[PDB]
């Protein structure tokens, strides 16, 4: 049978127009969606305070539409699955860095992470390059002072994400900005007509770590935003699509893939063994990654006993499936991480 998923570019708090659209792709089709995925500017802003981690011009501080859902006033009517993107509650999403549900059938894939639904793997990665922050550490609690800097993608994901593709392969993969190179590799001179500013860029385009991950990962699909244009290539045996943003007819797409199973969300089993082994390296809740630590050393120590072992206590005092938690970010933040070294320092390494 066939599962049909719908794949979201920018949002930019705009939540009542795509699950509109959503709802009449499925009664002028008859067909049913499994799941929502989104390439992110979700903007999940609680509240007015929210505002301040908004990087945006001011023409765009703009609450959105999230409150209305966090609150309970409007409820999501299919299961989404986001990553963050440039206009973030950029607080909230670091409170939630290693994944969480922002609110009833939205969860956040973290700053990275694979997680397993319906038989497939998906892969998420967070954020838009900057050369200058991509090896800066994230300072906890978040400041209104790293507004600027809290969004920008982080080196150190390449290194938690290289094996994941080990035992079997990544069916679909999430960024915000594309894959460096990638515009090249599709019809790039009718995407120069309608977006004459990119030509100036040439191959140098996307994020160069989105970039080495697509190479070394491989996926069956890639998926990207923030560019506010359909687009679409091949790299190798790699799908790429782009999406726009809501409210233009770019901005959603649906892919008809192949049901296995059904199966509700799931941590993904290698990225829950990579989030255990690296926990030396984000011990300190004040400042996370310590790069004195090598990620790809740390991530050298597993076995299939250690494995079979993380993924024993990670279901006991976790459990398998990703379920709808309702504490405040910042107690999510501190029980995750209080699991995490408790798995670890259970293993005697
Ligand atoms: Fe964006
Ligand atoms: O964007
Ligand atoms: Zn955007």
């Amino acid at each position: 049978q066939i599962q049909h998923i719908a794949i979201v570019g920018c949002v930019h708090g705009k939540y009542r127009e795509m699950y509109r659209q959503l709802s009449e792709y499925e009664k002028s089709t008859g067909k049913e969606i499994s799941f929502v995925i989104c390439t992110g500017d979700m903007q999940t802003l609680r509240y007015e305070a929210d505002l301040v981690y908004l990087k945006v011009p001011p023409k765009y501080k703009q609450m959105g539409d999230f409150h209305l859902y966090y609150e309970g006033k409007e409820k999501a009517p299919y299961l989404t699955l986001f990553i963050g993107g440039n206009h973030e509650s950029s607080n909230v999403l670091l409170h939630l860095y290693n994944g969480g549900f922002v609110c009833f059938n939205m969860y956040y894939l973290g700053v990275c992470s694979c997680i397993n639904i319906n038989g497939l793997r998906i892969v998420g990665v967070s954020g838009i390059y900057k050369s200058f922050d991509e090896k800066k550490p994230y300072t906890y609690p978040p400041s209104p002072n790293d507004v600027v800097s809290l969004f920008h993608t982080r080196n150190y994901v390449i290194q938690m994400l290289s094996n994941l593709s080990q035992s079997s392969q990544i069916d679909i993969s999430l960024s915000h900005d594309w894959p460096q190179g990638i515009v090249m590799k599709g019809n790039y001179k009718q995407l120069y007509r309608f977006q004459p500013g990119f030509k100036k860029d040439g191959a140098s385009l996307g994020s160069p770590i989105n970039k080495v991950i697509l190479n070394t990962l491989k996926p069956k699909y890639w998926i990207s935003g923030h560019m506010h244009c359909e687009y679409h290539a091949e790299e190798g045996p790699t799908h790429f699509i782009a999406l726009g943003k809501i409210g233009y007819k770019n901005a959603i797409s649906y892919l008809d893939l192949p049901l296995k199973q059904k199966t509700d969300l799931e941590y993904d089993k290698d990225w829950v063994c990579n989030l255990i082994m690296t926990w030396p390296a984000f011990s300190n809740k004040a400042q996370f990654p310590d790069l004195s630590y090598s990620i790809s050393e740390l991530l050298s120590k597993r076995t299939k006993e250690l494995d079979k072992k993380i993924i024993e206590l990670w279901e006991k005092y976790i459990g398998l499936k990703i379920i709808y938690d309702s504490d405040t970010f910042d107690i999510q933040f501190t029980s995750r991480r209080f699991y995490i070294e408790k798995i670890y320092n259970e293993l005697n390494i």
